[PDB]
């Protein structure tokens, strides 16, 4: 068995290997990358996403989200308070202000210490989930707006034609902006490209151990767990590495820098934080190996998780027994 300790693997494809996206994902899995739940892909030196980032300031962040924490430093939830619209230029200035800017630090480990010590005492503002792309249309390799769609994959594997679309999302971050512990919708893959700015630190639980994380989360968030049998689908709970280690939960960590891709694999729980002002692009995708995970994915039916239009078909076709209850949660 390749990668039996479930370590995060880092790949350096050549320009030739960067042509065929599906083939390279399958290659990474042949080497055991998926066992970690997360892999890093460093693009060949010849590649670029676009020519420059000098002209992005006029993008609008219609609904910036202030991430307000509750709990203790290592075990907390966050809720998202909606703020007034602002441009990317306005948000960048905000991120760099004395109130929000990255503190002085020695290295990524010092910054990580500071994040876990102090996160709850601040409420950073995240420009998340903005439909759009920063890839140049002429970038032909690993262009996250030109991937094969999940609807087409389902149709290729299973023969059923379904409605729905699959487009990327932009994320503008600042120091302490946080992504809560989650797997993707329908336990899909994700791919995330850090276009510019400061790093993103990731934490990940191997897919084979995801239920250990779920059991800890039910212990640590007992009211949330009584409310919903899949409350991590709400994407609000944080647990620190120290708490994970104290509870014996297998996990790994890695820092993504600008110009690097990360892939999350089906049922790979992940969480993390941004180091300072940055911009990432991410999208979900599928492969043949996903189908079995999609069929088994948990679902939130309590009403909290509320998701895209395109998840309807995935539930309807892969999980017809669950469909009626899940759709009630949608309405
Ligand atoms: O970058 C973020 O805030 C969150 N991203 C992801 O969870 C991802 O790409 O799957
Ligand atoms: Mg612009
Ligand atoms: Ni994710
Ligand atoms: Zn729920």
């Amino acid at each position: 068995a390749q990668n039996p300790n479930c370590n995060i693997m880092i790949f350096h494809p050549t320009k030739e290997e960067f042509n065929d996206f599906d083939k390279y994902i399958a290659y990474m899995e042949s080497q055991g990358a998926h066992r970690a739940g997360l892999a890093k892909i460093i693009p060949p030196k010849e590649w670029k996403a676009r020519e420059t980032y000098d002209n992005i300031s006029e993008i609008l962040i219609a609904t910036p989200l202030q991430q307000v924490a509750s709990g203790r430093a290592g075990v907390f939830t966050q809720y998202h308070k909606k703020k007034k619209a602002m441009t990317v230029g306005e948000y960048r200035h905000l991120a760099n202000s004395k109130k929000y800017q990255t503190p002085p630090h020695q290295n990524f480990e010092d910054l990580e210490r500071k994040y876990w010590k102090n996160r709850i005492y601040n409420s950073p503002i995240y420009g998340a989930d903005i439909s759009g792309s920063l890839f140049d249309e002429n970038t032909k390799q690993w262009n996250l707006g030109h991937l094969g769609t999940i609807q087409d994959l389902l149709e290729k594997e299973c023969g059923v034609v379904i409605e729905g679309v699959n487009t990327p999302y932009l994320y503008f971050g600042m120091w302490k902006t946080t992504f809560a512990w989650h797997t993707e919708d329908m336990d899909l893959y994700s791919i995330n490209y850090l276009h510019l700015g400061e790093p993103k630190t990731w934490y990940v639980v191997p897919p084979e151990h995801g239920q250990r994380l779920e059991r800890l989360a039910r212990e640590l968030f007992p009211g949330s767990s009584r409310g919903c049998g899949a409350f991590l689908r709400h994407k609000v709970a944080l647990i620190s590495p120290t708490v994970l280690k104290e509870n014996g939960i297998p996990f790994n960590r890695i820092t993504q820098e600008a110009g690097e891709f990360m892939v999350t694999f089906p049922y790979g729980y992940h969480a993390g934080f941004n180091h300072g002002f940055n911009c990432a692009e991410a999208i979900n995708f599928a492969t043949p190996r996903w189908i079995d995970y999609g069929k088994m994915a948990s679902q939130c039916s309590c009403g909290e998780a509320r998701v895209t239009f395109s998840m309807d078909a995935f539930v309807r076709i892969l999980q017809p027994e669950r469909y009626d209850l899940w759709k009630r949660g949608q309405d």
